[PDB]
């Protein structure tokens, strides 16, 4: 069991 | 005072390992799903692929067995359990989803073991394809939207 | 001959109860922290969550009071008091730790009451997130490694 | 001889500690479980011996005020059956009036784990109030 993290991103600007 | 027991276990024998990750303190950092920049209302489906934090390409799981091993992949629902990115300052949310195939059809259903195969001496990539629905309604507030999906390579 | 007294007490009135446990004989069996299979030397932090023995998900503590009750959670150091899993046959040990938050930051310090809140008519889950450091040094011997952490839901 | 630490002299009777199960409702489904807290320091009873060679001392606990290990409500006559075990997994029971063996080395504190355990009460709701008992622990040689 290898659980990790996946950072999700979105820059709502222009 | 209700005291109970929690049995801890680990089978050190011939397991499978996940490459492409970096150890962020005590939690594996698998990668980033960077949709990029966008305006308030986007008509096109915003779409980006996971970038492994260690090498910049896809997560490359390899197994240590000689025979083909069938390992599973499960992704959770994010910080709020409904796959929504949240603005760092305001309370605006941006609904998204992660799919397994390049055509956004085979969805990584929340807390589900999407099956996978791996041969001896190879790197089977784990495609985590992100996808966001068109936002032709309200313009979400300016700023940075984030989420931390926990990917669970389990056997 | 030194005989003394041990006062026994129990306040039956409006207490708090812990769900997700099974009564193993005369000791509550709260769950299992299953890291899974692994090889001698693992480069990725091995990480798994507690699975309640009664329902397979997280331990779901509920209180019987109408007002919010603030209950605490304390986990001990395991069989050898230093959080090490021991091989069933050999004397090899595998150091580990249990954290409270999904990002492996808020550690359940040994014999410490990590605070918790619970509202009337709800199941507040007790996340016991396990984490093991990368073993890029010596390959620990083959077999099964175990430990029995005693979780202490106390008020 | 050998001496028992962690106790306080309550008048003329050693006060070894408290087995505090905590608060609970009428009917509890989970086994209520708590450890003895020494009255002097708040942790376990720490027996030490004064000999240079290892001494083998015994520990015996009796059946409580009513000799059947039942806590009694201070006001009503309701009873709550319980038991004290020696190991953390509630298996090695401190049988009534029995010398459960123990070892102690020179210059160390061998703790006496008195692990309490109460069976699930999924039948009748016992009346509200405080239930008590006074187990007499007998460190004898």
């Amino acid at each position: 069991a290898v659980t990790g993290q996946v950072d999700v991103k979105l820059n709502i600007s222009t």
